[PDB]
């Protein structure tokens, strides 16, 4: 039930997609509003620390999403040498080297490692129920060393 469908994007296409995130930054939180919201996350953008996810040009920010919203997530793997995944779970940190995060409520399989000047990305839709969730990478050791962020659906 994980999303294992990866589309190819060049760097300009990646940038264009990153700019489509509909959240507003305050502090270290990205707040979304409206009936449908579009989260665009990337794994380790240039200039950002490994390992981390970036959303709206912030490092592992907390995503604030309205209860009742349909969440369209775009996940892009911009990180050379790694096939990061993006999985949403109720299980919080700290994470084991091999995270035990079932059930995964929405998310992806492992992404392709970047190649041919191209990056893998994917889109999935999530209809969350109010609560605190986390977006996590399951590549061994990544979540244990900080590759995760929080989602507050309220
Ligand atoms: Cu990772």
């Amino acid at each position: 039930t994980l999303d294992t469908t990866w589309k190819e994007a060049t760097l300009p296409q990646v940038k264009a997609m990153l700019q489509k995130d509909t959240g507003k930054v305050s502090g270290d939180t990205v707040t979304y509003s409206g009936k449908t919201v579009h989260v665009v996350a990337a794994a380790v953008l240039p200039g950002f620390p490994f390992p981390s996810f970036e959303v709206h040009d912030k490092k592992n920010p907390t995503l604030q999403i309205p209860a009742g919203a349909t969440v369209d997530v775009t996940f892009i793997n911009t990180n050379k040498g790694f096939g990061h995944d993006f999985d949403i779970t109720k299980k919080g940190p700290p994470y084991a080297v091999m995270p035990v995060i079932d059930p995964i409520v929405a998310g992806t399989g492992f992404s392709p490692v970047p190649k041919d000047g191209k990056f893998g990305y994917t889109n999935f839709t999530w209809h969350p129920t109010a609560g605190t969730y986390y977006y996590v990478c399951q590549i061994p050791g990544h979540a244990a060393t900080g590759m995760f962020g929080k989602i507050v659906v309220k």
